């Protein structure tokens, strides 16, 4: 299409734009839908992600700025939305302001409310809605990335929530839905009142087969060829082309054992001793080490354990093809652009089967565009299950999409802040609400007689009161913009209103509440029984029998038990080894920790309860009291603080009198980084 052809739409500025970043024509599915995409109705746009519909998005955004609207940009995970984010911020050329969300708790994000294009995750979008931001009623259009989540458990209730409060808010506000392909997804335009484009096409053509025993079947629709290969030769004939190879696993466990395996293959062709040094500087325990040592070899895994920049470190290397081979788990979100000729698939476990959907985002991701004449897919199987691979994944065809809003827990979560935001008011008025819902385009179902035991659990909480009508309580309006669950909050008012915490007290508390990940209790952790006993007089409870309500006890208290170890300074590889758990799971926890203590914190000042303050910052970098001062300095955590305040350097003062020593005790060159950063900041 020329791309010049969209001058009259989108700016010739706009044209420029894309010029720049080397877009001379579009692709055919995008040539289809532009028409639709500069149109002012509601569209659902449903094609692969190589196929290019973030542009079209874009475009549509650009549009609306110029005609003087203003897009918010929702993605399901922080991930997707700094690279969403970082990609978008090129219309600053043109002039126009992009913004992404922050991460305050209970924020407004005010600052945004000049940007002509807001990147949020669905999640922030309805905390930001809940807490008032008064921008959001400026938004004319919402594009709402990955809509297909509408079928996930976690996921989807968000997005038919927040997509209902914003229609019923603006009644012009147009709606932009982005889908992978799905037998109903036209079910998706109807419920947003859409046009909608659907396309299969891709610009690098794929085929996909099964490995088994030693025999490769490989399929280009219903035609197929066959090869004597083994998974071996199938990386490494890839790896020499600098084609890059995506292996998935169903475990952490295998997802290490095969990147090990592979690492000898790699390693002929290529060493990184600078990437395996950037793998080892936050934390070097024996999973960092595992993965420095494949690093340098040009192999690596991908798994949830793995710290935030050690995966960065990863997905840039493999992107550079410095990494040849990477063996992640499928929990590698979508949005984690991997460019690979070549997609290896030997998890059938997730979880529970994978599902189509599943493998085929996985098989999707073959084929690099500009280099690969051709992707391929090859999922790994034996001889029992190798025609179940053939028939039911590589010629299935992806689930139904279909609402997961219909459960007790998601009901009660949104109808707290539907009542709280002022959507309704009555009964009636709450299903009317949920009439609105993709769940009932799909089942027409009024969810009058759910409704009404969610809203009566929520007046036995004292979230809200049914007077002559429905109104939040004090209690409520807080629970509700905390994004917590009425149930957590619940559990804090409850608790804070009858009694002061120690440490372990308010840790075990959060520990107690449905938002909390809690650690599994293992055969190996009697330790934890004993550590529970001796503890008991400073827990908010303790179970009278030993029902399975004592095993729920325990694992809360578990994860208490490493929460205290973190605040109590306790060496990170020694917490990771001790708990059964990874660096990255630490990390999670601790974050988790944190907005729950600072949730906890919130409720305990509005009862009056001062004993748990103190406690989030503590979480925040795992110290004793003591060393506050010090990890307020940047470049100086918790173990560079203890280093120093041992020392008898114990606030910036001392730094700063005393560079010297700073510097023969945690380095010259980190030493004059925080002494300029002091200097600075007085």
């Amino acid at each position: 299409m020329k791309v010049e052809e969209l001058a009259e739409s989108i700016s010739s500025y706009a044209v420029g734009i894309l010029k720049e970043e080397g877009i001379e024509e579009l692709f055919p599915p995008q040539a289809e839908a532009v028409e639709k995409v500069f149109s002012g109705k509601n569209l659902l746009l449903a094609m692969p992600t190589a196929a290019g519909k973030t542009l079209l998005a874009e475009m549509a955004m650009v549009r609306e700025a110029i005609k003087g609207g203003k897009s918010l940009y929702v993605v399901p995970l922080r991930a997707l939305a700094g690279e969403k984010y970082e990609s978008f911020k090129k219309w600053e050329k043109i002039g126009l302001r992009i913004g992404i969300s922050t991460g305050d708790y209970e924020s407004r994000d005010e600052h945004l409310g000049d940007c002509d294009i807001i990147v949020t995750t669905s999640e922030k979008a309805d905390s930001l809605i809940r807490n008032r931001a008064s921008w959001i009623k400026a938004v004319s259009c919402l594009v709402v990335d990955e809509i297909h989540l509408l079928d996930s458990e976690k996921r989807g209730a968000t997005l038919e929530i927040l997509v209902t409060k914003m229609r019923r808010m603006n009644k012009a506000l147009r709606v932009i839905g982005l889908s992978a392909t799905a037998p109903n997804v036209t079910e998706i335009a109807e419920w947003l009142d859409a046009d909608y484009y659907v396309s299969d096409w891709r610009p690098v053509p794929l085929v996909e087969g099964v490995l088994c025993e030693g025999t490769l079947e490989l399929f280009d629709g219903a035609f197929s060829t066959s090869r004597r290969v083994k998974f071996e030769e199938l990386v490494e004939e890839c790896v020499a082309e600098n084609g890059g190879v995506l292996v998935f696993e169903s475990t952490r466990r295998g997802a290490e054992k095969t990147a090990v395996k592979l690492s000898a293959i790699t390693a002929k062709y290529v060493e990184n001793e600078g990437l395996e040094k950037a793998i080892l500087e936050e934390n070097e325990g024996e999973m960092s080490r595992k993965l420095a040592e494949c690093v340098r070899k040009g192999a690596a895994f991908h798994h949830a354990g793995l710290l935030n920049g050690q995966r960065r470190v990863v997905e840039d290397a493999f992107r550079r093809g410095n990494i040849k081979v990477v063996v992640a788990t499928p929990t590698l979100a979508a949005g984690v652009n991997l460019p690979a000729r070549r997609v290896i698939v030997r998890s059938p476990i997730f979880g529970r089967p994978i599902k189509v959907s599943e493998y085929k985002q996985m098989a999707g991701r073959a084929g690099r565009p500009g280099m690969d004449e051709r992707g391929e897919a090859i999922i790994i199987v034996g001889k029992r299950d190798r025609e179940i691979a053939v028939k039911r994944y590589i010629f299935g065809e992806p689930e139904r999409i279909t609402s997961k809003l219909g459960v007790e827990t998601h009901l009660r979560f949104h109808s707290l802040s539907i009542i709280c935001d002022g959507y309704a008011k009555t009964l009636e008025e709450l299903e009317d609400f949920f009439a609105d819902t993709f769940f009932f385009k799909q089942n027409e179902i009024s969810l009058s007689y759910e409704l009404e035991r969610v809203v009566r659990q929520l007046e036995n909480w004292g979230m809200v009161v049914e007077d002559h009508h429905l109104a939040p309580t004090k209690l409520g309006s807080l629970v509700s913009r905390l994004y917590i669950d009425p149930l957590t909050g619940f559990i804090f008012h409850d608790v804070l209103s009858r009694m002061e915490l120690s440490d372990i007290g308010a840790l075990h508390l959060i520990c107690r509440t449905p938002d909390m990940e809690r650690l599994t209790v293992r055969k190996t952790d009697s330790w934890v029984e004993e550590e529970a006993f001796r503890l008991r007089k400073e827990l908010s409870y303790y179970p009278s029998d030993f029902s399975v309500e004592y095993d729920w006890f325990l694992s809360e208290v578990k994860t208490a038990l490493c929460l205290k170890d973190w605040i109590e300074e306790k060496d990170e590889d020694e917490i990771c080894a001790k708990y059964g758990i990874a660096p990255g799971d630490l990390r999670r926890i601790v974050e988790t920790a944190e907005w729950l203590s600072n949730a906890m914190n919130r409720i305990a000042e509005e009862v009056g309860n001062t004993s748990v303050s103190g406690l989030t910052e503590r979480i925040k970098h795992g110290v004793k009291e003591e060393l506050l001062e010090l990890v307020r300095i940047r470049h100086i955590g918790r173990v560079r603080a203890r280093k120093l305040y041992n020392a008898g350097i114990r606030n910036a003062e001392d730094i700063v009198r005393h560079r010297e020593k700073v510097a023969s005790l945690i380095g010259r060159g980190i030493a004059e980084r925080v002494v300029e950063g002091i200097s600075v900041k007085s």
